[PDB]
């Protein structure tokens, strides 16, 4: 008794929000992937932080390394609501990175982390969209009596090449850890699945420092948490597994756990339109596990009449507050804040990131419009293949990405 | 030279947010009128607070006469963003009036007001809707060498009986002030209008005090700013006027100034639907003069298909965050937060306050639904007048008010 | 397993901060006793709030019965650091009691309390000084399968008449409860002590409601938690006890638990000087259980030379920020913020509340100076008892209270 | 009229808080000079920011470039109190500097600054300790009708080699600007003084961008605001002067203006002990122009008895809140937060930065003890010259600097 409460308090989170998401290719080109928008108003680092709040861990470390001014701004504006006097804060560590990343990146700020005097460090990732409690994870880490606890999940074998694959024992003890294998070794029972890592580790902190120095001296290591550190603990035999279904926060218990690594642009589009469906897989209307963001004041989403006095028919949409839609059939889309949309437009299966200004008679289909574009009048997008692969970036699955640069290069005056 | 910015600093606002809005019969009988919702996200009082921010007066006094626990909460959550040590704050002054009109609310808390060490005090009576720049008014107050400055606007003579009417000379100096007359006098040039007050007085700091005590040691006055004090000052000739067009904040200078005495319920429906029309009179999309409110983290305005799979139509509407609409043609309406409209409904020119849950097959027309009011399936409002006057409260013009306690009569269990 | 941290989440605290501290004759006759200063920077209520934070109960209800505008302000400035949308907040509930004891303050705001959707409600009566962990108490409450848990501590029999005395069996189940007796009963093993209550009850959510209505529809009860409800529950046998040593937060486990019923003025001087001594009983330097307050930006405690150029001595004292001392030997004293002690003074065992301006050549001994009290030059306090009983209020033990209104009698103009 | 108010609103501040203060030599070695402590609780960037608040410019740009994690932390914790919805914020730009500094450093973030849409940019410095209003400066900049306005002051000729020297005209128009000359050209009237620049410029913003690009293309420039930019505007003839005495905020008007460039270690010590004097030159007890910092909750400054039962005599000291002093004569010192000082110590003319733990019988004289040292027991400092120049850094004027590294190298176990 009195364990699940006293475990977060003695613990501190380290969010590794220094990813780039190179497979998004342009969407994270001007922003760190953790600062990528998602789900109407939120960002991808609003999940990994919220999970720390609602699990009790109010001491967070946001390691913003690569191309992070908007991430600093978001963490400053929305998440600076802490009274440090009671040992709660989201400490915004800049990395000043020297390749040689994420676990050297916890090592550069090793002299700041120590001064928290924490017993259990949570090594998170801030580029994933999950919904988990770590208070149920730390209990499971301390009961087993391990030094490190990896959060693993069974994923398909065709995409398990991109995650850290592992094999566990009866008591969830790591025997064999391999990382990004070309041939993912399946689980013993199911051949179509592999028990892969999620990037959510938990160390007992006095080990962790004690480990990161042995690797800091190491000149032959990659200095990654999944390539030369956990494959070292695994040989030591002190690494245990924590099956993710035990701690995933679900609204209904009859569904598979929801952990989406955004990763690429088509998966971003899928995982951001699944909220616009009838019954979403991610329940954002939850009140026993809410997710916080930088709540900005916008006016209500305005729906006015078109230029001819007609009406706008919005089906399976996710129009957010602040927009102004004039007529314009809007299907299966997700309109972020301030997305003006003028008349006679047909928007189907689109993700319009904030402040996108769509001109008259525009027919957008299966696309992702980047922030603060000015789409001209009469521009069809997504109802052509060879012509949408030449101006904008069309992916292998049909998805289009419209950036504020691709429109400038065509000459459509994005200055506004 | 340097007087335009040193006048707000030496001034303090006194919002007399202790109205009860008696003409708002059942809408305000649970909450004080300053705490009434208007325009999706805002409340009435926000205006009279935001006009104090943008006009530089960052020291406010909210003189909340009781019936309000829901505006103490609103102030404490939204407007508790001040550093009280750099001389900027929103002092929440409980009125604690004797179980004794407006002035006797400033008198009881007159020992708390002196300690602000102010120079010009801005009496507001801020349970109205408008956009004003009070610094303009302070400049006009000091330029004239006045002791009280009343903000006067010409209004129609058929309504001037509700307000204090005044008669000024060439210098905008008050000649004749009559408070709430049965036969309002007209202007010397326009006989159809009347130069009425607006509740916005600006007094000298060291005079009001010397004037309240002299009026507080009396046993004959009603202790009201309009009936007793302003006539007392007019008798001395130290009362000057400020035409409100000079200090009104208009996005378009080709319109007429926007001051709504919201409290009628027939005018609380027209001013709330005024933001749903094609071109509104009150611009909420103005960035040089933004209005702030308590901005909680709501998910986007979700639109989905009906139970059969059809689409939803919207024409000249507002849909704030948290709303969920399924099919159900909407017209001319305004939906506040978390308004789960269900399928096959027909909403026309309605104000749906927060957390209103409209049931299936509900035809709502010219109505004002109080907050958290769970309308049942099949209910029909606004069609046959005698029915709606038999169950709900219907004003003389046609507007209907629906309250939580109003349906429990009819048996429709609420318990949201 | 996972019960230690899921009990605070499903619980809400109700601080009955509506005491008037009648034994604090003139110290609280302007401010409610929860808003009284103690220990330099803190107020009385902070304790009962901070114990709710550190114990995980981040949903509080401050049931402030009126005479308090200076604790509404304190809550709104200091403790308005919550994100109210992640289920953590300090609801400031005005009591608005009929011009009807403690329970009838929870009854009027019983329609606001249901909407929290709580499971265990923590009645506190938080106008005391202590350090407790309520989560320990909730664990002990659910382990016993109880319906109300009373926090009992043994106190001396010569004072137990002030509190409710109880008699428990081996299971800590209440046998006999007598509220504020004239002849308190003693314990079966120690005849010099009495197992008294502490005002800290923990009720089931769905029972209290069902118990308040049953007691609110009566016209015979006093509507007090000690006189009516707890005896009513004892009669059913569903009242269990919680020894307070089990849940007290002690830096040293070799001391006795620290609970001060501050209100006597002779005990508000001893408990405030207890922090000036060599080793205090209440540790304010504890980092695993910090106590928060409103922390304004004050400059350091400046010490300077006298008018002649001599030095100042301090022995066993506290000097908070903003203070300014010039020479003037200080002993055993406690100086609150902005206390400009001037030269040639001799302060011995005194409590100087904020903004006290002591004049030149002032000899202060065994006194409690109210806040902003400008003592004049040459004043002498605590030397000759009959004089201090002729001008100020002097308790039977020797302690003196000095108030702003107390000096105006004598002619010493204050107007700081 | 209506100018001094509307000028800050249309303006934005750019604080160049990227300095190192190379002449402090060790004090800024681990912190950006703007984050250097000063005056008990404050930092050097708490002035340059506060001057922006109390002058109306609530839009600030903090260009943190070099070795800034604590500066980010301070700006996040203390100065993140802004409601961006009303166009007020302290935007914390990281520079990611590529030598080639300060004016290329405003150029890297040229795409963020534009999006404010500001009319007048204030180019401040965050390494100086002044107290000025820029609302009186912008009026003086717009009346003259200049494109740039330099804040200049007459300083001595023996230290005018380290500032930008200039010569003005009758209408304060720059004729000749030279920068860090080896022979400072004096003023025409006074030969012992030179009219030097302060680093506080004001541009009309549409010029500024229009200028920074012409210099961004320039491959032969130093990219500094005082070496190849203002010496260019001066040739253009569009640079005017704003004598600092016109806008310096003084408590009393009979004193010379107070602008201290900390710069070196002896000037740091002088300018930080001048607050501990009887009548300081910098009035920090001002209420019409306060200075904000990260107000942390500490207990009052405790003064206890020594180990033998003696008393501590503090003369002309500035003991801050949080300390614990035991006996120990303390003269002319400045004790920052949490500075424990044990018994029998003699502290004369010292600056003890936060958390310094001084051991028993320590005799410190004319020194600056860096943050979080652990000074051992019996260690004399400053009462020897040849022995204080060999362990610690002794300056040419006698001042000593004790760092947490110089003590480790002696072997005194700074880990704590
Ligand atoms: O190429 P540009 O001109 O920077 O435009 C790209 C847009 O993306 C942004 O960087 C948005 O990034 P965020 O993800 O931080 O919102 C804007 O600054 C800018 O308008
Ligand atoms: O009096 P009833 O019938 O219980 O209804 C009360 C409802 O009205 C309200 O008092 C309206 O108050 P708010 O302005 O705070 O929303 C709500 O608190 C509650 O939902
Ligand atoms: O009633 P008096 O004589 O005017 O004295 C009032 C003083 O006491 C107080 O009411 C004490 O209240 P606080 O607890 O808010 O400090 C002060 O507001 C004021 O300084
Ligand atoms: O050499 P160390 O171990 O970093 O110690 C130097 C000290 O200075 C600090 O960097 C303080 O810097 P700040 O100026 O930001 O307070 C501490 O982190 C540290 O204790």
């Amino acid at each position: 008794l009195m364990l699940a409460r006293q475990l977060p308090l003695k613990s501190v989170a380290l969010i590794l929000a220094g990813g780039r998401g190179t497979r998004l290719k342009d969407l994270t080109n001007k922003r760190a992937k953790p600062a990528v928008h998602f789900g109407g108003k939120f960002r991808i680092i609003d999940f990994a932080l919220s999970n720390c709040i609602n699990s009790g861990i109010r001491r967070m470390g946001v390691i913003t390394q690569y191309q992070s001014h908007t991430l600093v701004q978001h963490i400053q504006r929305g998440w600076s609501f802490f009274n440090e006097e009671m040992n709660e804060f989201v400490d915004l560590l800049p990395a000043q990175q020297r390749y040689r990343g994420t676990a050297d990146a916890v090592t550069q700020n090793l002299d700041i982390i120590r001064r928290y005097k924490a017993e259990y460090v949570v090594i998170l990732a801030g580029d994933h969209i999950y919904k988990q409690d770590y208070s149920r994870m730390l209990i499971d880490h301390v009961e087993k009596g391990a030094r490190c606890t990896v959060a693993c999940m069974p994923v398909p074998i065709e995409e398990a090449s991109a995650f850290g694959v592992m094999a566990v024992d009866e008591n969830d003890k790591i025997i064999e850890f391999v990382e990004k294998p070309a041939n993912p070794p399946s689980m013993p029972n199911d051949p179509s699945k592999s028990l892969a890592s999620m990037g959510i580790y938990v160390f007992d902190a006095d080990y962790l420092y004690e480990l990161l120095e042995e690797d800091d001296r190491d000149e032959n290591s990659s200095h990654d948490f999944g390539k030369d550190l956990i494959p070292k603990i695994t040989e030591a035999g002190l690494a245990y597994a924590h099956p993710f279904p035990l701690s995933c926060v679900q609204s209904d218990p009859d569904a598979e756990p929801y952990w989406r690594d955004v990763g690429t642009l088509e998966a971003y589009w899928k995982a951001n339109l699944d909220l616009a469906s009838v019954v979403p897989e991610l329940d954002m209307y939850d009140r026993n596990w809410p997710i916080r963001t930088y709540n900005e004041s916008l006016p209500p989403a305005k729906f006015v009449q078109d230029r001819s006095g007609s009406h706008g028919m919005t089906l399976n949409s996710l129009v957010s507050g602040g927009c102004v839609i004039s007529g314009s059939v809007v299907v299966q889309s997700v309109l972020f804040s301030r997305v003006r949309v003028n008349s006679f437009c047909n928007i189907d299966s689109a993700v319009l990131l904030p402040e996108v200004w769509v001109g008259r008679s525009c027919r957008l289909r299966r696309c992702v419009i980047d922030r603060a574009c000015v789409i001209p009048e009469g521009m069809v997008i997504g109802e052509n293949a060879e012509e949408d692969a030449r101006r904008f970036y069309r992916s292998e699955e049909g998805i289009v990405l419209v950036t504020r640069e691709m429109l400038r290069k065509l000459g459509h005056k994005q200055e506004r």
